[PDB]
């Protein structure tokens, strides 16, 4: 398998672009930044609202939990290569604590609303709008030869007042190289594509499009998250019970994948369920046939069949957002 687009980005660029292990970090001054309050955390870090003591401007301080220098260098290089891209978080400085040598990444401040409370109030247009803004970020990073690999609501920060969106936490992101076998232990379970769940390691940018599709389905059907599996095997089962196993086997046969017999039996056999069946009274105002058409073109087992981020931005579902932007 290879990416259908941007497959040669890292082939054509200087090895210094993608050879993140050769990174030399120019450490800043830890004292330039002061923690104000904790605003988030995950397995790999804690995130704080901070203040830049010099200009007294707000910023974000991401304190990294203990990990190999390789993973730290990877996130830093990706952030530096993407800096300035549309809707990409801006890495401003990198500092470390002397004694502990705990690294912190400093970002421009981002002022988000809890997705669990925001999403229920989004209008159909807001959905279309925010999804389009997220697409810009994904098309940009893919175009720069990078896969995010952890698209989920928690990593999409939205300032609803200002209608500003930022794709954050590049800690799981990787550089795309044709034929490379990547680790499938990426993304949040509910947003993992089938390729991850069936051990297809030579995946690509299209993984992020499945994740986006999961988010999107969640939003239009008001169902967070949409595919609610308890473990990785259950995750594929829940996907199979919607998409159907026919397409699953077609997919498995095309890429010559054999499922684990245990997994094969959990999955079983299931007919495809039309998207409309998920329609209900709470979600009805958000569910145009254009919504369904777009969603159906994202949530495909076959990563090669999925819309690219570029194609997605041009789907008629987004026509009003494009018209508005074009002024």
């Amino acid at each position: 398998s290879k990416a259908r687009v941007y497959a040669d980005v890292n082939v054509l660029r200087p090895k210094e672009y993608w050879d993140y292990e050769a990174l030399t970090v120019q450490w800043g001054e830890q004292d330039d930044y002061e923690v104000v309050r904790k605003v988030g955390r995950g397995k790999y870090s804690e995130v704080f609202e901070g203040i830049n003591v010099n200009n007294n401007e707000k910023c974000i301080i991401k304190i990294l939990k203990p990990v190999k220098k390789k993973k730290i260098k990877r996130e830093i290089k990706i952030l530096q290569n993407l800096c300035g891209g549309p809707n990409i978080v801006k890495l401003l400085d990198i500092v470390r604590d002397q004694h502990s040598k705990t690294p912190s990444l400093i970002f421009e401040y981002v002022n988000n609303t809890d997705f669990k409370v925001l999403y229920p109030t989004l209008t159909d247009y807001d959905i279309r709008y925010y999804i389009y803004e997220l697409l810009k970020a994904l098309d940009y990073c893919h175009s720069q030869g990078i896969m995010h690999r952890d698209v989920k609501p928690h990593n999409v920060m939205i300032d609803h007042e200002l209608r500003k969106l930022r794709l954050i936490d590049w800690g799981l992101a990787e550089f795309y190289h044709p034929g490379k076998e990547y680790n499938v232990r990426v993304a949040s379970r509910y947003f993992k594509g089938p390729e991850l769940l069936v051990d297809l390691q030579d995946y690509d940018y299209s993984l992020d499009m499945w994740s986006l599709g999961c988010m999107f389905a969640g939003m239009i059907f008001r169902k967070e998250p949409f595919f609610y599996g308890h473990d990785n095997h259950d995750q594929l089962v829940k996907i199979a019970k919607v998409l159907g196993t026919d397409g699953l086997n077609v997919y498995l046969n095309k890429y010559r994948i054999e499922l684990d017999p245990q997994l094969e039996a959990l999955v079983g056999r299931h007919s495809r369920k039309p998207w409309l069946k998920f329609m209900n009274a709470d979600n009805q105002h958000l569910v145009s046939p254009e919504a369904i058409d777009f969603l159906d073109k994202l949530l495909r087992y076959d990563h090669q069949e999925r819309l690219t981020a570029l194609e997605a931005m041009t789907h008629p579902y987004f026509q009003q957002v494009r018209a508005a932007e074009n002024s």
